[PDB]
């Protein structure tokens, strides 16, 4: 049985409303409804993975377990296996895979951030779960943010919680949070961004959804906007949205967005909106293909509509030579040319570089660079061709040029990572200098900048 360069990842999300689900569910899974939906003729063909996001979930573990296995095997005559399940207050995540991927599946991790501070800490935050599958590492996260239209600072602060305090992948990777530890990281839930357009414009909204017209919603759209301001979710990407927004529904009909103030709101309006979202952030020249991204029409036990996406996500086999793993290929080599990092950091202290990835037996520390003044105010820190000669376990091109390197910069003084960023060993050439480029961040805040050269030789 040949080992798969391809699988298929299906994500849902939904907010529960806190009432059980209707007897059928299998339209979340087979992506029908509005949006991007998938083609008839691949109703049977399972799913690799399912990862299943609920907020506000009322059930418990075993009963939606029952509910999620029941449906797929509805759908696909296959009996899916449980990869993981956890549980925060009313916010959960399953992870289910197909039989034959039970021995792919590896160093499974789960962790939970609570979101807030007294008032604001009793129910909002996020749960996620990571694992190998072969040599690719996959994250998720399923996160329900602050509500209320007049929150999307909270919202972008629940962001930035969850991202630093998720403790899930390879806790070798210190210096990294979960944007940089996976080869694909999906994070979806109810983010809870409104649609923020004047209160007395309600009805004008609704008219504009039942004329399938979206545009001048979406330009209105707070997670759209927060993140071309670069506010939140920096570096990750979303489908275009071409289904209905998913909230604030009247339950047991889809027909009807309950909007107005109410005591049960808080005296706030729900405007309609595009609560329940999925994004991802792949590594660089990895390959991920969004298959679908749409909302079902059809469950309607909640006053939120379930949201499905799925994906095509390239996947590496675990690589055995004669030599690695347990010792290095002498044939293989990674050289940086003519590399320096600009950091935005008013503070002057030395800099080091750390370059981590599984390609090596352990990460790999510089000697301090030179730091100078760029003319626009920035810090620069050169390393010229003082940085480190990389020695990979495996020099074979068809396994290294799949690889990636992380670089934090830190300081002498702190050992505090200043920047984190990747760079892909996929390369146009091997033995040739080529340009590199990544943009550094810090707790998925842009900090800087790491550019130069490379020059990989494998033993090809
Ligand atoms: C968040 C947002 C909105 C418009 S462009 C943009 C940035 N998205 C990218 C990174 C995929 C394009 O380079």
């Amino acid at each position: 049985q040949p080992e798969p360069d391809m699988i298929t990842i299906f994500i849902g999300t939904w907010n529960m409303g806190n009432a059980p689900p209707p007897k059928k569910i299998t339209s979340w899974f087979l992506s029908k409804g509005q949006g991007k939906t998938r083609d008839d003729s691949a109703d049977y063909i399972p799913h690799d993975i399912y990862v299943i996001g609920t907020q506000e979930d009322p059930l418990s573990e075993k009963e939606w377990l029952e509910i999620l296995k029941h449906s797929l095997q509805e759908i696909t005559s296959v009996t899916f296996k449980t990869v993981a399940i956890h549980t925060l207050w009313n916010i959960r995540i399953v992870v289910l895979a197909k039989p034959e991927h039970e021995n792919r599946i590896s160093h499974i991790c789960t962790d939970n951030v609570k979101t807030g501070i007294a008032n604001t800490l009793g129910n909002k935050g996020a749960v996620g779960v990571s694992f190998m599958f072969n040599g690719t590492s996959l994250g998720f996260v399923n996160s329900h943010l602050t509500s209320g239209s007049e929150k999307k600072l909270r919202r972008n602060q629940n962001y930035m919680n969850i991202l630093r305090f998720l403790a899930l992948g390879d806790k070798k990777l210190s210096p990294f949070n979960i944007t940089h530890r996976f080869t694909h990281l999906f994070w979806f839930g109810d983010l809870n961004y409104r649609v923020d357009l004047p209160t007395w414009e309600a009805e004008t909204i609704i008219q504009k959804i039942k004329q399938q017209q979206y545009a001048d919603l979406l330009s209105h759209d707070q997670l759209l906007t927060e993140r071309r301001e670069q506010k939140v979710f920096l570096h990750f990407e979303e489908e275009e949205i071409t289904f209905a927004p998913t909230y604030r529904f009247e339950r047991l009909t889809r027909d009807k967005y309950a909007y107005t103030k109410q005591k049960a709101t808080g005296m706030k309006y729900n405007l309609p909106s595009w609560c329940d979202r999925v994004l991802w952030k792949s590594y660089p020249l990895v390959h991920v293909v969004c298959q679908s991204y749409g909302s079902t029409s059809d469950i309607m036990t909640s006053d939120h509509s379930p949201v499905f996406a799925t994906f095509e996500a390239g996947v590496t086999s675990q690589f055995v030579s004669k030599n690695g793993p347990g010792t290095v290929d002498s044939q293989g080599q990674i050289e940086f040319l003519r590399c320096y990092a600009t950091l935005k950091t008013k503070s002057q202290t030395k800099f080091y570089l750390e370059f981590h990835s599984s390609c090596l037996e352990s990460f790999v520390k510089s000697q301090e660079g030179e730091n100078e003044e760029g003319s626009e105010g920035e810090l620069v820190v050169k390393f010229g061709e003082t940085l480190p000669k990389l020695k990979p376990i495996i020099s074979d091109p068809e396994y290294l040029l799949d690889q990636h390197i992380l670089i934090s910069i830190k300081s002498s003084d702190s050992d505090e990572s200043y920047g984190e960023g990747c760079i892909a060993l996929r390369l146009e050439a091997t033995e040739t200098q080529l340009p590199i480029y990544t943009p550094l961040t810090h707790h998925g805040e842009l900090t800087g900048h790491f550019q130069g050269e490379i020059k990989l030789q494998t033993s090809q």
